[PDB]
């Protein structure tokens, strides 16, 4: 863990010295480099980094000592994870254009940055993570099953992404009607009933979160360690991190609100309103949400339902669900680290 | 025209591959739609000049070839018009362009935005690699062809950034970022410092001549059976350079021959040409009238263009550097190679 802290500058060093050897003029090397150095600063620096503690931590507790070496190829892997959540939040804050981040300002609304900058700055920062695994790990058994495994959780996040963007647009609600590629017109946002299930909460839930923020991790550091591809214990930490990832966004949810409404997110408190609310209180929720003024809080007051007394037994409910699972593992490291990471979270 | 008839099989296969993710039926039928069009959208349209050389690379390396083998040759064809159509839709975003291939940019679109945009950038480049994977992952030359996607991406985001920041004030006098400055804009300047030759081929070689020239030839010559360490590879990366300065150079020419280069106070070879043998009171003129949002200030541009004879400039160009890339093309030793590349240069 403290070596994973320390480690940080050899990651983005190695990188930037991959820049370096470009075939360009020594003062355009120069402002390259201390844009790039900003680049990864700024954005992969500040965070609780449990991603990457997670790779570390499986890595320790599945090895069967360990050295420099191994060390140096595990915390690359935990590094280059805390590099993608740089990336998707950089891409996160531009798409749901976000004001603040670790509590200082998104990279994209700097003017020496701007939007130009930071879309051009998301595929920098996705692109560095596979430099970095050839760099430290292309001659390891496992490379090739490594960077499969960040190329999926990706698109699996990517896909999460788009339905917790889409789910209330109107490509989705009238589902008969094609798209107009003629219409370049801020489409007016509505709630959409037939979406404010939890159901289809749990399909953008465990894509845009669980597999690259639990599964893409505790993989790392299994087939780091030389744990076998067709192993058993794969598909059950996948059922695992879906659970997990469930978890932790219906935190995220409750700690949001009691810009989610604002920007007319599908949250776990709006779906459980529905369930228990009645006729004329889903009215008001469909005329109030999804508006940027203060006004429209009515949500917030609805919110009268005890859904944080729900939430508490929801927690309760999931935390004994995810033990469950985590107790079929029949691996005693992979079982104390989980149970660790279920606590301290 | 046999390789424009593939198109389907590759989208499909990567639509197919969404298809079996875990989401409920009608979710499956959302994403189906939309990322069809995606792909439709931003994959035809074009020229499929990186496309082409590919097939036509690998063709002549190979010297006949069987369905299975041109599926695989194909499938690296269509990645890298998977490429450009990634990169297009981001550059759009970027330069807040309005027009792509006569018709509006992607994240113009009422029911697309620069939020899915954004997003929609970092799935085709990712569809990539799992194309790659389900045509492939069982090949020798499966870990150098996406080693080489990788790094020809890395070298076009640096071209880009060098592009888009080469005039900016952070880099007008070697200071510090400003990460407080959240309000004031900065207002655009042209850098004459920067307005030089040494500086365009470094963005110019970066920005186009790795991701249109040298991963298109590298695709086909790995596929072949040219192994990665073999010494022909870095004639490849030259010529590479020299192709990708010449097609850019004449991009630029285009531009000015509508175009926006000047509004958007883009590093041009015109510019350059011009600066280089300019008067000094012209190059007041340019100071006070490149990179302005005014009619009137592209206006006394284009006058300069015409003043300075940049046409007449351009043609003596292009004479001087197609000789300079023909003897390149000569000194490969590789009859196959040679043929496309002299084929290709008078073609596009």
């Amino acid at each position: 863990l403290a070596f994973f802290r320390n480690m940080y500058d050899k990651y983005r060093d190695a990188f930037l010295s991959h820049l370096n050897e470009y075939s360009l003029e020594e003062e355009i090397k120069e402002h390259i480099s201390k844009y790039y150095k900003l680049l990864f600063d700024y954005n992969c620096l500040g965070g609780k980094n449990n991603r990457g503690i997670l790779v570390i931590l499986i890595y320790e507790y599945v090895k069967n000592d360990i050295n420099s070496s191994e060390w140096e190829k595990a915390a690359c892997l935990a590094w280059c994870i805390e590099i993608l959540q740089a990336a998707f939040l950089v891409a996160d804050d531009i798409m749901d254009k976000g004001e603040m981040r670790r509590n200082k300002y998104c990279w994209y609304l700097l003017k020496d940055v701007e939007t130009k900058n930071a879309v051009n700055d998301v595929l920098l920062l996705y692109n560095s993570i596979y430099k970095l695994i050839e760099i430290y790990l292309r001659n390891e058994s496992c490379y090739v099953d490594v960077i499969a495994t960040f190329r999926d959780a990706t698109l699996k996040t990517i896909i999460g992404q788009h339905l917790d963007t889409n789910i209330f647009s109107d490509k989705y609600s009238d589902a008969h009607r094609e798209i107009d590629v003629n219409n370049i017109n801020p489409e007016q946002p509505v709630i959409d009933i037939n979406m404010i299930n939890f159901g289809v909460y749990k399909n953008i839930v465990i894509h845009k979160t669980a597999y690259y923020s639990f599964f893409l991790p505790i993989v790392c550091g299994m087939l780091l360690a030389g744990i076998a591809v067709d192993n058993l214990i794969y598909k059950k930490i996948e059922d695992i991190s879906m659970l997990m990832g469930e978890y932790f966004q219906i935190h995220d949810d409750y700690l949001d609100i009691f810009s989610d409404i604002q920007n007319n997110k599908l949250t776990w408190p709006l779906i459980k309103t529905f369930e228990l609310c009645s006729e004329p209180d889903k009215i008001k929720i469909v005329k109030n949400y999804g508006k940027n003024n203060l006004a429209c809080k009515v949500i917030d007051s609805l919110y009268q339902y005890k859904i944080r007394k729900h939430y508490e037994s929801y927690e309760k409910a999931q935390k004994a669900k995810i033990l469950s699972a985590i107790n079929e593992l029949h691996h005693e490291g992979i079982e104390y680290v989980l149970k660790y990471l279920l606590e301290i979270l």
